[PDB]
RNA sequence: UUUUUUUUUU
């Protein structure tokens, strides 16, 4: 299908809620809702996408816009307008399906729909239900039946689950599907699910298999997502609306980026602790920060250290996929409202989540994928605000920083070295209550995570894996101690004959 | 000795 490029341009007439109202694109009721939010104007992506999304042209839409620049309302505004345009047709049926890669992001998008409802009670007739995992299935279906929503927001697993059982009842009249964080939903492990969802929706559609229009949004995407999305895009024309220059870096330019390079992976923990201690002092505890880590087990470990160091100064919140869904939701609600605190998380919180007035994004080690560097740091500097980010890595992770320059055109000007004092090491290690078996589990989780991104980040396997493994000895304060394991385990790892495996493990079987 | 998410509360 034909991809039509509409690139970023300089002096082009500003689009406003009024001008869209005056020109007949937006109805009074949706103009009213958004006006009462009292935004200075419409963001660039909103100005660019609202009219094309609503145009009677038979096209799909792809939109690129930097983190924190209002992509959510860029799709919700025209979705509401479509619901108004067709209000007497199939009024009890789902007309728009929005899919997100995480439950908390799905729930956030729903909360934003509810804000529109709150600014104009006349829009409540266009009801919304979220379909996400870790929530009661029956309670959610009771809500579908009671409210007969025109808008569904969902994560892929639970959406497929509902569709296999109830696609005929609610989903035969869908006109739009939206992939938020589209590039993420089209990677391995979501792409097949999105193809399944798209196939069901197209097959059940009462008008035709090509009826549904598809909208893709992300801060990180290009021409190549069209290829990846080929089986889910129905229309013969695809509009690519871009608010970023072709060669311009995708990272938000307002973020003051830096990297702190240690000799050892474990030293990044000490660097981060000292950085946080200094920020708490200098800002008189007026400090709101998010710190990312590579694995669930390590995030949990890092939370223990940060609580021991900083619980007296700031709240420390632990956010990952093994936290119960009730707690994930309640902690997201709190950190959205709070003026200060530290959110410690995995890449579950890398994309989409909008926590106002975060001062800094910190990262210990590398993201779960290259693009997530851009999304991670984009948790700060949202809707016009300032922000900073610090990447704490060790020397053997430097090829990641080179790949950021090579692949994404991101050059971090501020780079410095770090070496921990014996004082900080003692302070951090002595409060660690984890048993050796727990430290082993934690470091093994890191070995696995790093092993999986060696090719993508161009690491040297023979250097990076031993360095990650050596964290075990560092944390037990004995640097020639290796991780005790079984031969059966080493065989499973595929390192039984490797000198790399010999440098990491001791067969204490 | 589940590497990040993502139905199984249908
Ligand atoms: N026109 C506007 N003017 C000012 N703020 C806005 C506007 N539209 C939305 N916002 C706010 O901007 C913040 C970020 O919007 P959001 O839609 O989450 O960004 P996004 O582009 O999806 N970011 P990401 O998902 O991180 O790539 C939210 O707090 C919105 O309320
Ligand atoms: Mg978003």
């Amino acid at each position: 299908s034909k991809l039509i490029h509409v690139p970023k341009e300089d002096n082009s007439k500003e689009v406003t809620l009024d001008s869209l109202l005056e020109e007949g694109v937006l109805d009074k009721e949706i103009h009213k809702a958004i006006t009462r939010m009292e935004f200075p104007g419409l963001t660039p992506v909103q100005q660019k996408t609202i009219k094309p999304i609503l145009s009677s042209e038979d096209h799909d839409v792809i939109a690129r816009a930097k983190t924190g620049t209002g992509k959510t309302f860029a799709f919700l505004i025209p979705i509401f307008q479509h619901l108004i345009n067709t209000k007497f047709d199939s009024q009890y049926m789902v007309k728009a399906v929005i899919v997100a890669p995480t439950r908390d992001l799905a729930l956030q998008i729903e909360a934003e729909v509810k804000k529109i409802h709150d600014m104009n009670y006349g829009l409540k007739k266009y009801a919304c239900v979220s379909l996400v995992g870790g929530t009661d299935f029956r309670a959610a279906m009771n809500k579908m039946n009671k409210l007969r929503p025109n808008i569904v927001i969902a994560t892929p697993g639970r959406l497929i689950d509902v569709l296999e059982k109830y696609s005929n009842k609610f989903f035969r009249f869908v006109d739009y599907k939206v992939l938020d964080e589209a590039d993420r939903l089209l990677e391995i492990g979501f792409r097949d699910d999105l193809e399944t969802i798209s196939g069901i929706l197209n097959e059940k559609n009462s008008k035709s298999a090509d009826n549904i229009k598809t909208l893709l949004f992300s801060a990180t995407l290009d021409d190549k997502v069209q290829k990846l999305a080929n089986n889910i895009m129905n229309k013969k024309e695809c509009l690519f609306l871009d608010t970023v220059d072709k060669n311009e870096p995708e990272a938000h330019e307002r973020i003051d980026q830096s990297v702190v390079i240690s000799e050892k992976f474990a030293n990044s923990i000490f660097a981060a602790v000292e950085h946080i201690k200094k920020q708490i002092k200098e800002r008189d505890s007026n400090y709101k920060a998010i710190i990312f880590a590579p694995t669930v087990k390590f995030t949990s470990f890092l939370c223990s250290i940060l609580k021991n160091e900083f619980k007296k100064d700031l709240p420390i919140l632990e956010f990952h996929g093994k936290i119960t869904q009730n707690k994930r939701t309640s902690l997201v609600k709190r950190f959205k409202k709070d003026e200060s605190g530290i959110l410690v998380c995995t890449d579950v919180g890398a994309r989409g989540m909008d926590f106002p007035n975060v001062h800094e994004v910190l990262q210990i080690g590398v993201p779960s994928e290259l693009a997530n560097y851009i999304h991670r740091i984009g948790r700060t500097a949202r809707s016009g605000k300032e922000g900073s980010s610090v990447l704490f890595i060790c020397k053997d992770e430097l090829p990641f920083v080179r790949e950021l320059e090579d692949a994404k055109n991101i050059v971090i000007a501020k780079q410095e070295k770090y070496e921990p004092s014996e004082e900080i090491k003692s302070e951090v290690l002595e409060a660690v209550t984890e048993e050796p078996e727990d430290i082993s589990d934690i470091v093994i989780s890191l070995i696995s995570s790093y092993r999986s991104c060696i090719k993508e980040y161009r690491f040297s396997e023979r250097r990076i894996l031993p360095e990650i493994a050596s964290t075990y000895g560092v944390l037990l304060n004995d640097p020639q101690l290796k991780i005790p394991v079984s031969r059966r385990f080493l065989d499973k790892l595929g390192l039984s004959r490797s000198p790399i495996g010999k440098a990491m493990f001791e067969i204490r079987d």
